[PDB]
């Protein structure tokens, strides 16, 4: 099982950290024309948020990472890197801006025999949720699938475990979540989603997400019974999601409580936890569960209406679960 990274910035190269410490996956191939390969080698080695790299990077052609060659391509167009000549099978697409099958399917002509989209798609490209609906994947149907958002990583397990043991009627998320490489350091103009071009570090600022909405076509039951809005906030990593909702039948706080224990420590393993701790953003730098519920965070208004609060490492939790899917995918066949 082998893996190419098109886009080393915030998650691919989050996603290379995590498949260093993978016996079952590896990176062999880099592509950004962003950075060259000793820009690339500095950016892996230091991170302002996920400390020095564990292991070895050296500069060769091409990366020297923990001993193992690692080809490094430049190229603006991803028809143009050669994927099959490096050996790398799987694609993970994290530049941002390939979003569609019709983009994500070029790096196919360089050999690649599957995609993985590190985001939501622009069309109807599938999207999974490890330990949630990724078994529905078909090798025989799809080469390019998408891993979702890191906001849909968190409320999927989340939503679905609520969904099946107490039925969601109807519920509206806020994710807090930090900043990202979209945003700017002073006011100046985007793209150009106005708010997001706002001096990052002394604002909290309104964005539109569509993670919610996205629960609705990985959970289909769950089809029009979300939405939500992000809040962008100066922290440089960590997120949280905090679901207001309807419940069909009456639930404390203490039995969602166990419903999420139950599924962390069964069906979700790895992918949903739990805390009843004093617990703060910074303590979940790091954390590779994809949504954490915050137990003493939560507040019920009754039996029926309820806010419930899930953390994510918006980085390091998405990356891991990107890798998960790349691993289920090479299991299931090319
Ligand atoms: N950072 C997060 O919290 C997070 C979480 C989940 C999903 N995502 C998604 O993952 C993707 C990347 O996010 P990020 O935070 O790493 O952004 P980022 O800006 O840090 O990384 C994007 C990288 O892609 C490179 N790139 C740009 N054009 C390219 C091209 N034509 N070919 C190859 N590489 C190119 C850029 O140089 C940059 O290194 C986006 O779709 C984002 O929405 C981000």
């Amino acid at each position: 099982g082998t893996l190419g990274i098109n886009g080393f910035g915030r998650i691919g190269r989050l996603v290379l950290r995590a498949c260093m410490e993978r016996n079952d996956i590896t990176v062999v191939a880099i592509n950004d024309p962003f950075m060259d390969v000793e820009y690339m080698a500095y950016l892996l080695k230091y991170d302002s948020v996920h400390g020095n790299f564990n292991g070895t990077v050296e500069v060769s052609g091409d990366l020297c990472i923990n001993g193992k060659v690692v080809k490094v391509f430049q190229a603006k167009d991803p028809a143009e890197i050669p994927w099959g000549a490096s050996g790398a099978q799987i694609v993970c697409e994290s530049t941002g801006v390939f979003t569609t099958e019709e983009k994500a399917s070029l790096h196919l002509k360089g050999g690649a025999k599957k995609v993985i989209i590190s985001a939501p798609p622009k069309d109807n490209v599938p999207m999974y949720v490890m330990g949630v609906n990724n078994t529905e994947y078909d090798p025989s149907k799809f080469n390019v699938i998408s891993n979702a958002s890191c906001t849909t990583n968190c409320l999927a397990p989340l939503a679905k475990i609520i969904n099946d043991k107490f039925g969601i009627v109807e519920g509206l998320m806020t994710t807090v979540h930090s900043l990202t490489a979209n945003q700017l350091t002073v006011d100046g103009p985007s793209k150009g989603d106005w708010r997001a071009g706002r001096c990052a570090g002394n604002n909290i600022i309104p964005a539109s997400t569509g993670a919610a909405k996205a629960v609705g076509k990985v959970i289909p039951a769950l089809n029009g019974k979300l939405t939500g809005m992000a809040i962008r906030v100066p922290t440089p990593d960590v997120s949280v999601v905090d679901l207001t909702c309807k419940l069909a039948k009456p639930a404390s706080i203490e039995e969602i409580y166990q419903a999420v224990k139950e599924a962390s420590n069964g069906p979700m393993k790895g992918i949903m936890g739990y805390t009843s701790d004093d617990v703060v953003s910074t303590d979940f730098i790091g954390c590779k569960y994809s949504s954490i519920f915050d137990k003493n965070a939560c507040i019920a208004l009754n039996d029926s209406f309820v806010k419930l609060i899930s953390w994510y490492d918006n980085e390091s939790g998405y990356s891991n679960r990107l890798v998960d899917l790349a691993v289920y995918v090479a299991s299931r066949g090319l």
